[PDB]
């Protein structure tokens, strides 16, 4: 079976680092139909975002090269 369900019901935000610290990145084959970023913000909030956009795009590449320089 599904493991969970992924969001269903996206947002319409221009999110940043500016306030995000955490990131889940929900697929349609690892359980969810659909699929939805979870952008984690500093105020406790999971954020669905629409995997449409580009700022979400530009942030998830981010959160996926956490390459530690500094």
């Amino acid at each position: 079976a599904s493991n969970f369900d992924c969001c269903l019901g996206y947002t319409d935000r221009i999110l940043h680092p500016k306030f995000i610290v955490g990131f889940t990145r929900q697929l349609a084959n690892e359980g969810c139909d659909i699929n939805a970023i979870i952008f984690h913000t500093k105020k406790k909030l999971s954020v669905c975002a629409n995997p449409k956009q580009t700022w979400v795009k530009y942030i998830v590449r981010l959160l996926s090269k956490k390459v530690k320089n500094m």
